[PDB]
Protein backbone atom coordinates (compact mmCIF):
# COMPACT_ATOMS: atom_id res chain seq x y z
CA UNK A 1 0.00 0.00 0.00
CA UNK A 2 1.88 3.36 -1.39
CA UNK A 3 1.19 6.82 -1.53
CA UNK A 4 1.04 7.17 -5.15
CA UNK A 5 2.60 4.83 -7.98
CA UNK A 6 6.43 4.08 -7.25
CA UNK A 7 9.02 5.39 -9.22
CA UNK A 8 10.34 2.09 -10.31
CA UNK A 9 7.21 1.27 -12.37
CA UNK A 10 6.51 5.31 -13.37
CA UNK A 11 7.15 7.50 -16.23
CA UNK A 12 5.26 10.90 -15.81
CA UNK A 13 4.22 12.66 -18.83
CA UNK A 14 2.00 15.56 -20.28
CA UNK A 15 -0.88 14.70 -23.07
CA UNK A 16 1.39 17.07 -25.59
CA UNK A 17 4.00 14.14 -25.59
CA UNK A 18 3.55 12.22 -29.22
CA UNK A 19 7.03 9.78 -28.83
CA UNK A 20 9.18 8.82 -26.09
CA UNK A 21 12.96 9.92 -26.92
CA UNK A 22 15.23 6.74 -26.98
CA UNK A 23 16.18 6.97 -23.32
CA UNK A 24 12.40 7.25 -22.15
CA UNK A 25 11.56 4.30 -24.79
CA UNK A 26 14.53 2.09 -23.26
CA UNK A 27 13.42 2.75 -19.76
CA UNK A 28 10.00 2.29 -20.72
CA UNK A 29 10.89 -1.15 -22.64
CA UNK A 30 13.12 -2.19 -19.10
CA UNK A 31 10.25 -1.25 -16.61
CA UNK A 32 7.90 -3.67 -18.71
CA UNK A 33 10.68 -6.55 -19.03
CA UNK A 34 11.58 -6.62 -15.69
CA UNK A 35 8.05 -5.80 -13.88
CA UNK A 36 5.49 -6.58 -16.64
CA UNK A 37 3.25 -3.01 -15.27
CA UNK A 38 4.16 0.22 -16.47
CA UNK A 39 2.09 3.35 -15.38
CA UNK A 40 2.43 6.48 -17.38
CA UNK A 41 1.37 9.42 -15.79
CA UNK A 42 -0.38 12.73 -17.38
CA UNK A 43 -1.20 11.56 -20.53
CA UNK A 44 -4.86 11.71 -21.55
CA UNK A 45 -6.64 15.29 -21.12
CA UNK A 46 -9.29 15.65 -18.73
CA UNK A 47 -11.94 16.62 -21.71
CA UNK A 48 -11.20 12.72 -22.97
CA UNK A 49 -11.60 11.16 -19.32
CA UNK A 50 -14.65 13.70 -18.36
CA UNK A 51 -17.10 12.29 -21.18
CA UNK A 52 -16.06 8.79 -21.09
CA UNK A 53 -16.52 8.29 -17.24
CA UNK A 54 -19.92 10.33 -17.70
CA UNK A 55 -20.87 8.04 -20.25
CA UNK A 56 -20.43 5.02 -18.61
CA UNK A 57 -21.96 6.15 -15.38
CA UNK A 58 -24.97 7.01 -17.71
CA UNK A 59 -25.07 3.54 -19.44
CA UNK A 60 -24.34 1.89 -16.23
CA UNK A 61 -28.25 1.17 -15.24
CA UNK A 62 -28.44 -0.06 -18.25
CA UNK A 63 -26.16 -2.78 -17.41
CA UNK A 64 -27.68 -3.28 -14.36
CA UNK A 65 -31.00 -3.66 -15.47
CA UNK A 66 -29.57 -7.17 -17.22
CA UNK A 67 -31.60 -10.34 -16.21
CA UNK A 68 -27.85 -11.77 -15.89
CA UNK A 69 -25.02 -9.04 -14.54
CA UNK A 70 -22.09 -9.86 -16.22
CA UNK A 71 -19.74 -10.06 -13.14
CA UNK A 72 -15.75 -10.72 -12.90
CA UNK A 73 -15.44 -13.50 -10.80
CA UNK A 74 -17.52 -12.23 -7.12
CA UNK A 75 -20.34 -9.55 -6.60
CA UNK A 76 -19.39 -5.58 -7.70
CA UNK A 77 -16.42 -6.04 -10.19
CA UNK A 78 -18.96 -5.40 -13.13
CA UNK A 79 -18.25 -6.13 -17.23
CA UNK A 80 -19.11 -3.10 -18.91
CA UNK A 81 -18.12 -1.91 -22.09
CA UNK A 82 -17.87 1.87 -22.77
CA UNK A 83 -19.94 3.05 -26.07
CA UNK A 84 -18.36 2.61 -29.85
CA UNK A 85 -20.59 6.05 -30.39
CA UNK A 86 -18.59 8.27 -33.01
CA UNK A 87 -18.65 11.25 -30.64
CA UNK A 88 -16.74 9.02 -27.70
CA UNK A 89 -13.95 7.27 -30.05
CA UNK A 90 -11.11 9.54 -29.38
CA UNK A 91 -7.96 9.34 -31.55
CA UNK A 92 -6.09 9.51 -28.06
CA UNK A 93 -7.45 6.72 -26.52
CA UNK A 94 -7.80 3.83 -29.63
CA UNK A 95 -4.89 4.93 -31.53
CA UNK A 96 -2.37 6.77 -28.63
CA UNK A 97 1.11 7.59 -30.39
CA UNK A 98 3.03 6.58 -26.91
CA UNK A 99 0.92 3.41 -26.25
CA UNK A 100 1.92 2.31 -30.14
CA UNK A 101 5.47 3.10 -29.44
CA UNK A 102 5.52 0.77 -26.82
CA UNK A 103 3.65 -1.50 -28.25
CA UNK A 104 5.52 -1.84 -31.63
CA UNK A 105 8.22 -2.06 -29.89
CA UNK A 106 7.38 -5.21 -27.75
CA UNK A 107 5.20 -6.80 -29.73
CA UNK A 108 5.73 -5.21 -33.68
CA UNK A 109 4.41 -2.98 -36.11
CA UNK A 110 1.40 -5.85 -36.54
CA UNK A 111 0.51 -5.50 -33.30
CA UNK A 112 -3.25 -4.90 -33.36
CA UNK A 113 -5.98 -3.70 -30.31
CA UNK A 114 -8.92 -6.44 -30.17
CA UNK A 115 -10.81 -4.96 -27.13
CA UNK A 116 -12.52 -1.84 -25.76
CA UNK A 117 -14.39 -3.14 -22.49
CA UNK A 118 -14.44 -1.77 -19.57
CA UNK A 119 -14.40 -2.86 -15.38
CA UNK A 120 -16.97 -1.48 -13.24
CA UNK A 121 -15.84 -1.61 -9.87
CA UNK A 122 -19.04 -0.85 -7.73
CA UNK A 123 -19.13 0.38 -4.04
CA UNK A 124 -18.97 -2.43 -1.88
CA UNK A 125 -17.76 -5.16 -4.36
CA UNK A 126 -15.88 -8.28 -3.12
CA UNK A 127 -11.94 -9.16 -3.28
CA UNK A 128 -11.69 -10.69 -6.89
CA UNK A 129 -8.54 -13.94 -6.57
CA UNK A 130 -5.47 -13.44 -8.57
CA UNK A 131 -5.54 -14.36 -12.27
CA UNK A 132 -4.00 -13.51 -15.16
CA UNK A 133 -6.19 -11.92 -17.99
CA UNK A 134 -4.26 -14.22 -20.78
CA UNK A 135 -2.49 -17.59 -20.26
CA UNK A 136 0.91 -18.59 -21.16
CA UNK A 137 0.64 -20.11 -24.84
CA UNK A 138 2.21 -23.41 -23.40
CA UNK A 139 2.16 -24.99 -19.83
CA UNK A 140 5.42 -25.08 -18.21
CA UNK A 141 7.18 -22.69 -20.76
CA UNK A 142 8.75 -19.37 -20.81
CA UNK A 143 7.79 -17.51 -24.10
CA UNK A 144 8.00 -13.52 -24.24
CA UNK A 145 4.58 -10.98 -24.48
CA UNK A 146 2.24 -11.58 -26.95
CA UNK A 147 -0.61 -8.73 -25.29
CA UNK A 148 -0.21 -5.83 -23.47
CA UNK A 149 -3.20 -4.80 -21.71
CA UNK A 150 -3.93 -0.62 -21.74
CA UNK A 151 -5.56 0.41 -18.73
CA UNK A 152 -7.36 3.68 -18.77
CA UNK A 153 -8.56 4.83 -15.44
CA UNK A 154 -11.59 7.30 -15.89
CA UNK A 155 -11.87 8.37 -12.12
CA UNK A 156 -8.57 9.08 -9.63
CA UNK A 157 -7.89 5.61 -8.05
CA UNK A 158 -6.90 5.55 -4.83
CA UNK A 159 -6.03 2.48 -1.62
CA UNK A 160 -10.08 3.11 -1.04
CA UNK A 161 -12.29 2.96 -4.34
CA UNK A 162 -10.50 -0.19 -5.46
CA UNK A 163 -7.00 0.62 -7.32
CA UNK A 164 -6.08 -3.05 -8.98
CA UNK A 165 -3.35 -4.77 -6.67
CA UNK A 166 -0.55 -6.27 -9.70
CA UNK A 167 1.72 -8.65 -8.52
CA UNK A 168 5.17 -7.43 -10.29
CA UNK A 169 7.61 -9.63 -12.33
CA UNK A 170 4.55 -12.24 -11.93
CA UNK A 171 4.00 -12.52 -15.92
CA UNK A 172 7.19 -14.40 -16.53
CA UNK A 173 6.30 -17.58 -14.27
CA UNK A 174 4.87 -20.92 -15.92
CA UNK A 175 5.27 -23.87 -13.91
CA UNK A 176 3.20 -26.50 -14.26
CA UNK A 177 -0.17 -26.63 -12.17
CA UNK A 178 -0.14 -22.72 -11.69
CA UNK A 179 -3.04 -21.34 -13.80
CA UNK A 180 -6.87 -23.12 -13.29
CA UNK A 181 -9.44 -22.89 -16.48
CA UNK A 182 -10.14 -19.39 -15.02
CA UNK A 183 -6.91 -18.23 -15.51
CA UNK A 184 -6.38 -18.06 -11.49
CA UNK A 185 -3.05 -18.59 -9.60
CA UNK A 186 -3.31 -21.56 -7.74
CA UNK A 187 -3.15 -21.07 -3.67
CA UNK A 188 0.58 -22.74 -3.51
CA UNK A 189 2.20 -20.86 -5.94
CA UNK A 190 0.55 -17.61 -4.94
CA UNK A 191 2.32 -18.60 -1.49
CA UNK A 192 5.82 -19.35 -3.16
CA UNK A 193 6.12 -16.40 -5.08
CA UNK A 194 4.60 -13.80 -2.45
CA UNK A 195 7.75 -14.63 -0.34
CA UNK A 196 10.11 -13.71 -3.57
CA UNK A 197 7.82 -10.66 -4.60
CA UNK A 198 4.99 -9.66 -2.73
CA UNK A 199 2.47 -7.52 -4.85
CA UNK A 200 1.80 -4.09 -4.83
CA UNK A 201 -1.47 -1.53 -4.82
CA UNK A 202 -1.11 2.16 -5.29
CA UNK A 203 -3.39 5.78 -6.75
CA UNK A 204 -3.33 6.31 -9.98
CA UNK A 205 -4.29 9.56 -11.10
CA UNK A 206 -7.19 10.01 -13.98
CA UNK A 207 -5.10 11.05 -17.21
CA UNK A 208 -2.72 7.82 -16.41
CA UNK A 209 -2.67 4.60 -19.12
CA UNK A 210 -1.37 1.46 -17.46
CA UNK A 211 0.43 -0.79 -19.85
CA UNK A 212 0.98 -4.04 -18.47
CA UNK A 213 1.67 -7.62 -19.60
CA UNK A 214 -1.82 -9.66 -20.26
CA UNK A 215 -0.15 -12.15 -18.38
CA UNK A 216 0.73 -10.29 -15.15
CA UNK A 217 -0.72 -11.70 -12.04
CA UNK A 218 -3.42 -9.08 -10.37
CA UNK A 219 -6.90 -8.64 -9.01
CA UNK A 220 -9.52 -6.50 -8.57
CA UNK A 221 -10.09 -4.94 -4.74
CA UNK A 222 -13.15 -3.93 -2.64
CA UNK A 223 -14.43 -0.54 -3.90
CA UNK A 224 -15.21 1.22 -0.46
CA UNK A 225 -16.16 5.03 -1.72
CA UNK A 226 -19.58 6.09 -2.23
CA UNK A 227 -18.87 6.30 -5.87
CA UNK A 228 -18.27 3.16 -8.83
CA UNK A 229 -14.97 3.05 -9.99
CA UNK A 230 -14.91 2.62 -14.16
CA UNK A 231 -12.08 1.89 -15.74
CA UNK A 232 -11.79 1.55 -19.72
CA UNK A 233 -9.65 -1.66 -21.37
CA UNK A 234 -8.14 -2.55 -24.43
CA UNK A 235 -5.36 -5.09 -25.30
CA UNK A 236 -2.82 -4.80 -28.08
CA UNK A 237 -1.94 -8.38 -29.28
CA UNK A 238 0.75 -9.91 -31.80
CA UNK A 239 -0.80 -10.08 -35.24
CA UNK A 240 -0.89 -13.92 -34.95
CA UNK A 241 -2.58 -14.07 -31.96
CA UNK A 242 -6.56 -15.50 -33.03
CA UNK A 243 -9.16 -12.72 -31.76
CA UNK A 244 -12.54 -11.65 -32.50
CA UNK A 245 -12.95 -8.61 -34.23
CA UNK A 246 -14.03 -4.85 -31.93
CA UNK A 247 -17.51 -4.12 -33.30
CA UNK A 248 -17.27 -0.22 -35.02
CA UNK A 249 -19.84 2.27 -36.68
CA UNK A 250 -18.35 2.77 -39.95
CA UNK A 251 -18.15 6.50 -39.15
CA UNK A 252 -14.95 5.64 -37.67
CA UNK A 253 -13.77 3.38 -40.53
CA UNK A 254 -11.39 6.54 -42.19
CA UNK A 255 -9.13 7.16 -39.26
CA UNK A 256 -8.96 3.68 -37.72
CA UNK A 257 -8.69 1.79 -40.90
CA UNK A 258 -6.07 4.12 -42.19
CA UNK A 259 -4.02 3.88 -39.13
CA UNK A 260 -0.25 2.15 -38.76
CA UNK A 261 -1.86 1.92 -35.30
CA UNK A 262 -3.58 -1.23 -36.16
CA UNK A 263 -7.04 -2.43 -34.54
CA UNK A 264 -9.03 -5.40 -35.17
CA UNK A 265 -12.76 -3.89 -36.46
CA UNK A 266 -15.02 -5.18 -38.05
CA UNK A 267 -17.33 -1.58 -39.60
CA UNK A 268 -21.04 -1.81 -39.21
CA UNK A 269 -23.51 0.13 -41.11
CA UNK A 270 -25.59 2.50 -38.05
CA UNK A 271 -25.16 1.89 -34.09
CA UNK A 272 -23.64 -0.83 -32.02
CA UNK A 273 -25.66 -2.27 -29.28
CA UNK A 274 -22.23 -2.32 -27.03
CA UNK A 275 -23.83 -4.08 -24.29
CA UNK A 276 -25.20 -6.95 -25.59
CA UNK A 277 -22.94 -7.18 -28.72
CA UNK A 278 -26.92 -8.05 -30.18
CA UNK A 279 -27.45 -5.73 -33.80
CA UNK A 280 -28.03 -7.93 -36.91
CA UNK A 281 -24.45 -7.75 -38.87
CA UNK B 1 21.92 -33.58 -50.27
CA UNK B 2 21.94 -37.41 -48.76
CA UNK B 3 19.55 -39.38 -51.37
CA UNK B 4 18.48 -42.09 -50.14
CA UNK B 5 16.40 -45.82 -51.51
CA UNK B 6 13.30 -45.50 -49.28
CA UNK B 7 11.83 -43.33 -45.76
CA UNK B 8 15.13 -43.91 -43.47
CA UNK B 9 14.07 -46.10 -40.36
CA UNK B 10 14.96 -43.27 -37.59
CA UNK B 11 11.78 -40.72 -38.88
CA UNK B 12 9.07 -43.65 -40.14
CA UNK B 13 6.51 -45.09 -38.34
CA UNK B 14 5.15 -48.07 -40.53
CA UNK B 15 1.02 -48.75 -39.83
CA UNK B 16 -1.40 -50.32 -42.02
CA UNK B 17 -5.11 -48.92 -42.46
CA UNK B 18 -6.64 -50.49 -39.65
CA UNK B 19 -4.80 -48.90 -37.32
CA UNK B 20 -7.16 -46.43 -35.54
CA UNK B 21 -4.87 -45.40 -32.57
CA UNK B 22 -0.59 -45.66 -31.69
CA UNK B 23 0.17 -48.06 -28.66
CA UNK B 24 1.43 -46.06 -25.94
CA UNK B 25 5.03 -47.12 -27.08
CA UNK B 26 4.29 -46.31 -30.79
CA UNK B 27 2.56 -42.51 -29.60
CA UNK B 28 6.25 -42.23 -27.61
CA UNK B 29 8.50 -42.84 -30.63
CA UNK B 30 6.10 -40.52 -32.86
CA UNK B 31 6.62 -37.49 -30.45
CA UNK B 32 10.32 -38.26 -30.00
CA UNK B 33 10.45 -38.08 -34.50
CA UNK B 34 8.83 -35.05 -34.41
CA UNK B 35 10.47 -33.32 -31.04
CA UNK B 36 13.88 -34.43 -32.70
CA UNK B 37 13.94 -34.46 -35.96
CA UNK B 38 10.89 -31.92 -36.76
CA UNK B 39 9.50 -34.75 -39.36
CA UNK B 40 7.75 -38.31 -39.32
CA UNK B 41 6.50 -40.44 -42.23
CA UNK B 42 3.49 -42.73 -41.69
CA UNK B 43 3.42 -45.38 -44.16
CA UNK B 44 0.58 -47.75 -45.32
CA UNK B 45 -2.24 -45.07 -43.60
CA UNK B 46 -4.13 -44.85 -46.69
CA UNK B 47 -6.74 -46.96 -48.56
CA UNK B 48 -5.83 -46.85 -52.28
CA UNK B 49 -9.49 -46.36 -53.18
CA UNK B 50 -9.03 -42.95 -51.59
CA UNK B 51 -5.80 -41.95 -53.06
CA UNK B 52 -7.07 -42.56 -56.17
CA UNK B 53 -9.94 -40.63 -56.20
CA UNK B 54 -7.92 -37.72 -54.57
CA UNK B 55 -5.12 -37.84 -57.25
CA UNK B 56 -7.76 -38.31 -60.55
CA UNK B 57 -10.29 -35.48 -58.96
CA UNK B 58 -6.64 -33.01 -58.91
CA UNK B 59 -5.42 -33.99 -62.54
CA UNK B 60 -8.64 -33.36 -63.91
CA UNK B 61 -8.52 -30.11 -62.50
CA UNK B 62 -5.25 -29.34 -63.49
CA UNK B 63 -6.20 -28.30 -67.18
CA UNK B 64 -8.38 -25.87 -65.90
CA UNK B 65 -5.86 -24.15 -62.91
CA UNK B 66 -3.55 -24.10 -66.21
CA UNK B 67 -5.62 -22.08 -67.90
CA UNK B 68 -6.18 -18.96 -65.68
CA UNK B 69 -4.30 -15.60 -66.07
CA UNK B 70 -2.00 -15.92 -63.26
CA UNK B 71 -1.37 -19.73 -62.32
CA UNK B 72 -0.61 -19.74 -58.24
CA UNK B 73 3.36 -20.38 -58.21
CA UNK B 74 5.38 -20.90 -55.05
CA UNK B 75 8.89 -19.16 -55.43
CA UNK B 76 9.62 -20.86 -58.63
CA UNK B 77 7.72 -22.25 -62.11
CA UNK B 78 6.54 -25.58 -62.06
CA UNK B 79 5.56 -25.54 -58.34
CA UNK B 80 1.47 -24.57 -58.29
CA UNK B 81 -0.83 -24.07 -55.36
CA UNK B 82 -3.81 -26.21 -56.38
CA UNK B 83 -6.58 -27.20 -53.83
CA UNK B 84 -8.11 -30.41 -53.60
CA UNK B 85 -11.96 -30.36 -54.42
CA UNK B 86 -14.62 -29.87 -51.59
CA UNK B 87 -17.45 -31.64 -52.82
CA UNK B 88 -18.72 -34.32 -50.72
CA UNK B 89 -18.01 -37.15 -52.95
CA UNK B 90 -14.08 -36.26 -52.30
CA UNK B 91 -14.32 -35.17 -48.45
CA UNK B 92 -13.41 -38.28 -46.89
CA UNK B 93 -13.32 -38.76 -42.67
CA UNK B 94 -9.89 -41.04 -43.10
CA UNK B 95 -8.18 -37.88 -45.04
CA UNK B 96 -9.62 -34.57 -42.74
CA UNK B 97 -10.44 -36.46 -39.49
CA UNK B 98 -7.96 -39.18 -39.74
CA UNK B 99 -7.63 -40.76 -35.59
CA UNK B 100 -4.02 -41.49 -35.86
CA UNK B 101 -2.68 -37.89 -36.81
CA UNK B 102 -5.16 -35.95 -34.73
CA UNK B 103 -3.92 -38.40 -31.65
CA UNK B 104 -0.43 -37.17 -32.91
CA UNK B 105 -1.53 -33.30 -33.04
CA UNK B 106 -3.47 -33.54 -30.51
CA UNK B 107 -0.38 -34.79 -28.21
CA UNK B 108 1.84 -32.09 -29.68
CA UNK B 109 -0.46 -29.17 -29.96
CA UNK B 110 -3.45 -30.05 -27.40
CA UNK B 111 -6.97 -31.21 -27.37
CA UNK B 112 -7.95 -28.07 -29.25
CA UNK B 113 -6.05 -28.12 -31.96
CA UNK B 114 -7.52 -27.41 -35.42
CA UNK B 115 -6.48 -28.18 -39.00
CA UNK B 116 -7.19 -24.48 -41.11
CA UNK B 117 -5.69 -25.81 -44.40
CA UNK B 118 -7.09 -28.43 -47.46
CA UNK B 119 -5.05 -27.33 -49.86
CA UNK B 120 -2.09 -28.54 -52.29
CA UNK B 121 0.71 -28.44 -54.17
CA UNK B 122 1.28 -30.20 -58.25
CA UNK B 123 4.77 -30.16 -59.14
CA UNK B 124 4.50 -30.20 -62.45
CA UNK B 125 7.32 -31.60 -65.18
CA UNK B 126 10.28 -29.43 -65.99
CA UNK B 127 10.00 -27.34 -62.35
CA UNK B 128 12.72 -25.38 -60.84
CA UNK B 129 14.35 -25.73 -57.49
CA UNK B 130 12.88 -23.89 -54.94
CA UNK B 131 14.59 -21.95 -52.05
CA UNK B 132 15.13 -23.67 -48.65
CA UNK B 133 12.46 -21.91 -46.78
CA UNK B 134 9.82 -23.04 -43.75
CA UNK B 135 6.03 -22.79 -44.41
CA UNK B 136 5.31 -21.20 -41.08
CA UNK B 137 7.75 -19.05 -39.09
CA UNK B 138 9.02 -18.85 -35.58
CA UNK B 139 6.26 -16.30 -33.54
CA UNK B 140 9.55 -14.24 -32.04
CA UNK B 141 13.24 -13.79 -33.81
CA UNK B 142 15.60 -15.33 -31.81
CA UNK B 143 13.81 -17.19 -29.49
CA UNK B 144 13.17 -21.06 -29.09
CA UNK B 145 9.93 -21.83 -28.65
CA UNK B 146 7.61 -25.44 -28.93
CA UNK B 147 5.56 -26.34 -31.89
CA UNK B 148 2.49 -24.46 -32.56
CA UNK B 149 1.66 -25.82 -36.01
CA UNK B 150 1.84 -29.47 -37.95
CA UNK B 151 2.06 -29.69 -41.62
CA UNK B 152 0.05 -33.02 -42.92
CA UNK B 153 1.10 -34.04 -46.21
CA UNK B 154 -0.47 -36.64 -48.61
CA UNK B 155 1.21 -38.16 -51.62
CA UNK B 156 -1.31 -38.84 -54.44
CA UNK B 157 1.39 -41.05 -55.89
CA UNK B 158 4.88 -42.55 -55.15
CA UNK B 159 7.14 -39.72 -54.60
CA UNK B 160 10.49 -40.45 -56.22
CA UNK B 161 14.10 -38.81 -56.47
CA UNK B 162 13.13 -38.61 -60.19
CA UNK B 163 9.76 -37.04 -59.95
CA UNK B 164 9.79 -34.31 -57.13
CA UNK B 165 9.99 -36.19 -53.64
CA UNK B 166 10.53 -33.07 -51.23
CA UNK B 167 13.96 -32.21 -49.46
CA UNK B 168 13.48 -32.01 -45.68
CA UNK B 169 16.47 -30.42 -43.66
CA UNK B 170 16.32 -32.82 -40.21
CA UNK B 171 16.50 -31.10 -36.73
CA UNK B 172 16.05 -27.39 -38.78
CA UNK B 173 12.70 -26.64 -37.01
CA UNK B 174 14.00 -25.52 -33.60
CA UNK B 175 16.69 -23.21 -35.27
CA UNK B 176 15.79 -19.25 -34.75
CA UNK B 177 19.07 -17.36 -34.78
CA UNK B 178 18.53 -13.60 -35.86
CA UNK B 179 18.61 -12.27 -39.40
CA UNK B 180 17.41 -15.92 -40.57
CA UNK B 181 14.62 -15.58 -42.08
CA UNK B 182 13.22 -13.08 -45.11
CA UNK B 183 9.58 -11.82 -45.74
CA UNK B 184 8.82 -15.05 -47.81
CA UNK B 185 10.24 -17.73 -44.84
CA UNK B 186 13.22 -18.23 -47.37
CA UNK B 187 16.53 -18.83 -44.97
CA UNK B 188 19.84 -17.21 -45.39
CA UNK B 189 22.23 -18.96 -47.15
CA UNK B 190 24.81 -18.47 -44.57
CA UNK B 191 22.65 -19.85 -41.79
CA UNK B 192 22.65 -22.91 -44.72
CA UNK B 193 25.75 -23.45 -45.44
CA UNK B 194 26.45 -23.82 -41.57
CA UNK B 195 23.40 -26.09 -40.56
CA UNK B 196 24.64 -28.12 -44.18
CA UNK B 197 28.20 -28.90 -42.09
CA UNK B 198 26.05 -30.49 -38.81
CA UNK B 199 23.08 -32.17 -40.37
CA UNK B 200 23.07 -31.88 -43.99
CA UNK B 201 19.29 -32.41 -45.90
CA UNK B 202 17.80 -35.47 -47.03
CA UNK B 203 15.30 -36.69 -50.20
CA UNK B 204 13.72 -40.27 -50.02
CA UNK B 205 11.45 -42.27 -51.71
CA UNK B 206 7.24 -42.14 -50.42
CA UNK B 207 4.68 -44.72 -51.36
CA UNK B 208 1.28 -43.50 -52.27
CA UNK B 209 -0.72 -44.08 -48.65
CA UNK B 210 1.84 -42.46 -46.55
CA UNK B 211 1.30 -39.06 -44.31
CA UNK B 212 4.49 -36.85 -43.85
CA UNK B 213 3.57 -35.14 -40.23
CA UNK B 214 5.62 -32.07 -39.85
CA UNK B 215 6.76 -28.84 -37.68
CA UNK B 216 5.39 -26.02 -39.94
CA UNK B 217 8.86 -24.53 -38.77
CA UNK B 218 10.89 -27.57 -40.57
CA UNK B 219 13.60 -26.17 -43.56
CA UNK B 220 12.69 -27.72 -46.87
CA UNK B 221 12.49 -27.32 -50.53
CA UNK B 222 9.83 -28.64 -53.50
CA UNK B 223 12.42 -29.42 -56.08
CA UNK B 224 12.49 -30.48 -59.88
CA UNK B 225 9.86 -32.99 -61.40
CA UNK B 226 11.96 -34.59 -64.28
CA UNK B 227 9.17 -36.96 -64.98
CA UNK B 228 6.33 -36.50 -67.73
CA UNK B 229 3.71 -36.94 -64.60
CA UNK B 230 2.60 -34.00 -62.69
CA UNK B 231 3.25 -35.28 -58.90
CA UNK B 232 0.14 -33.93 -56.24
CA UNK B 233 0.48 -33.75 -53.00
CA UNK B 234 -2.48 -32.81 -50.37
CA UNK B 235 -1.57 -30.58 -47.65
CA UNK B 236 -3.28 -30.06 -44.19
CA UNK B 237 -2.20 -28.09 -41.38
CA UNK B 238 -3.11 -28.41 -37.80
CA UNK B 239 -2.54 -25.52 -35.35
CA UNK B 240 -2.63 -24.53 -31.81
CA UNK B 241 -6.27 -22.80 -31.15
CA UNK B 242 -4.84 -19.17 -30.34
CA UNK B 243 -3.11 -19.36 -33.89
CA UNK B 244 -5.12 -16.87 -36.33
CA UNK B 245 -6.02 -18.36 -39.69
CA UNK B 246 -8.88 -17.86 -42.51
CA UNK B 247 -11.18 -20.82 -42.04
CA UNK B 248 -11.55 -23.47 -44.75
CA UNK B 249 -14.62 -23.29 -47.11
CA UNK B 250 -16.50 -26.52 -47.11
CA UNK B 251 -19.99 -27.13 -47.94
CA UNK B 252 -23.00 -27.41 -45.55
CA UNK B 253 -23.50 -30.92 -46.85
CA UNK B 254 -20.33 -32.43 -44.62
CA UNK B 255 -21.43 -30.01 -41.82
CA UNK B 256 -23.11 -33.27 -39.91
CA UNK B 257 -19.57 -35.35 -39.47
CA UNK B 258 -17.17 -32.03 -39.63
CA UNK B 259 -18.68 -29.57 -37.28
CA UNK B 260 -19.86 -32.75 -34.81
CA UNK B 261 -16.14 -33.89 -34.08
CA UNK B 262 -13.52 -33.97 -31.33
CA UNK B 263 -11.10 -33.83 -34.33
CA UNK B 264 -11.50 -30.08 -34.82
CA UNK B 265 -11.33 -27.90 -38.33
CA UNK B 266 -11.21 -24.10 -38.81
CA UNK B 267 -14.27 -24.57 -41.03
CA UNK B 268 -17.04 -22.20 -42.64
CA UNK B 269 -19.70 -23.92 -44.23
CA UNK B 270 -21.57 -22.79 -47.38
CA UNK B 271 -24.94 -23.48 -49.10
CA UNK B 272 -23.98 -25.59 -52.06
CA UNK B 273 -20.54 -25.84 -53.80
CA UNK B 274 -17.32 -24.06 -53.17
CA UNK B 275 -15.12 -22.95 -56.29
CA UNK B 276 -11.73 -24.36 -54.98
CA UNK B 277 -9.96 -23.34 -57.91
CA UNK B 278 -4.28 -18.31 -53.88
CA UNK B 279 -3.57 -17.00 -50.27
CA UNK B 280 -1.01 -19.84 -49.34
CA UNK B 281 0.94 -19.33 -52.51
CA UNK B 282 4.29 -17.42 -51.60
N1 LIG C 1 -7.74 -6.58 -19.31
C1 LIG C 1 -8.89 -6.57 -20.21
C2 LIG C 1 -9.99 -7.62 -19.86
O1 LIG C 1 -9.40 -8.91 -19.52
C3 LIG C 1 -10.30 -10.00 -19.21
O2 LIG C 1 -10.99 -10.37 -20.41
C4 LIG C 1 -10.21 -11.07 -21.39
C5 LIG C 1 -10.21 -12.60 -21.10
O3 LIG C 1 -9.58 -12.91 -19.84
C6 LIG C 1 -9.48 -13.41 -22.20
O4 LIG C 1 -9.71 -14.78 -21.88
C7 LIG C 1 -8.59 -15.63 -21.59
O5 LIG C 1 -8.75 -16.11 -20.24
C8 LIG C 1 -9.72 -17.16 -19.97
C9 LIG C 1 -9.14 -17.85 -18.73
O6 LIG C 1 -7.69 -17.79 -18.74
C10 LIG C 1 -9.97 -18.16 -21.16
O7 LIG C 1 -11.27 -18.79 -21.16
C11 LIG C 1 -9.86 -17.54 -22.56
N2 LIG C 1 -10.06 -18.59 -23.56
C12 LIG C 1 -8.51 -16.78 -22.62
O8 LIG C 1 -8.17 -16.28 -23.95
C13 LIG C 1 -9.98 -13.04 -23.62
N3 LIG C 1 -9.22 -13.77 -24.63
C14 LIG C 1 -9.94 -11.51 -23.83
C15 LIG C 1 -10.74 -10.73 -22.79
N4 LIG C 1 -10.69 -9.30 -23.01
C16 LIG C 1 -11.28 -9.57 -18.10
N5 LIG C 1 -12.29 -10.55 -17.72
C17 LIG C 1 -11.99 -8.29 -18.51
O9 LIG C 1 -12.94 -8.04 -17.46
C18 LIG C 1 -10.94 -7.18 -18.72
O10 LIG C 1 -11.59 -5.95 -19.04
N1 LIG D 1 2.42 -26.96 -46.10
C1 LIG D 1 1.18 -26.33 -46.51
C2 LIG D 1 1.38 -25.02 -47.27
O1 LIG D 1 2.34 -24.21 -46.58
C3 LIG D 1 2.75 -22.99 -47.22
O2 LIG D 1 1.64 -22.06 -47.19
C4 LIG D 1 1.31 -21.52 -45.92
C5 LIG D 1 1.92 -20.13 -45.85
O3 LIG D 1 3.33 -20.28 -46.06
C6 LIG D 1 1.55 -19.48 -44.49
O4 LIG D 1 2.06 -18.16 -44.43
C7 LIG D 1 3.19 -17.93 -43.54
O5 LIG D 1 4.37 -17.73 -44.32
C8 LIG D 1 4.20 -16.64 -45.25
C9 LIG D 1 5.32 -16.58 -46.27
O6 LIG D 1 6.48 -15.98 -45.71
C10 LIG D 1 3.99 -15.33 -44.45
O7 LIG D 1 3.77 -14.24 -45.35
C11 LIG D 1 2.78 -15.43 -43.53
N2 LIG D 1 2.64 -14.26 -42.68
C12 LIG D 1 2.90 -16.69 -42.68
O8 LIG D 1 1.70 -16.88 -41.87
C13 LIG D 1 0.05 -19.34 -44.30
N3 LIG D 1 -0.29 -18.70 -43.01
C14 LIG D 1 -0.60 -20.71 -44.46
C15 LIG D 1 -0.22 -21.42 -45.76
N4 LIG D 1 -0.85 -22.75 -45.79
C16 LIG D 1 3.19 -23.15 -48.68
N5 LIG D 1 3.40 -21.84 -49.30
C17 LIG D 1 2.09 -23.90 -49.45
O9 LIG D 1 2.46 -24.08 -50.84
C18 LIG D 1 1.78 -25.26 -48.74
O10 LIG D 1 0.75 -26.02 -49.43
NI1 LIG E 1 -8.39 -9.12 -14.38
NI1 LIG F 1 7.02 -25.28 -48.94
Amino acid sequence: ALAAPPGELTLALTPDDKTLDPASLDRALAILAEHGILVLTGMLRTRLTDQLRTAMLDDLPEVLRQQDVPTNFVPGHVQQDPPVRESLLFPDVLLNPVVYQITHAVLGADARNAVYSGNMNLPGSHEQPVHLDEPHLWPGISHPPYCLCVDVPLIDFTLENGSTEYWPGSHVLNPDECYDERGCVLPAELERRRAVAPPVRFPIPVGSVVIRDGRLWHRGVPNLSAAPRPLLAMTHYTEWFDMPPIQLPDTVKSWVDGSDRHTHAHFVAGDVDHLTGDHPF
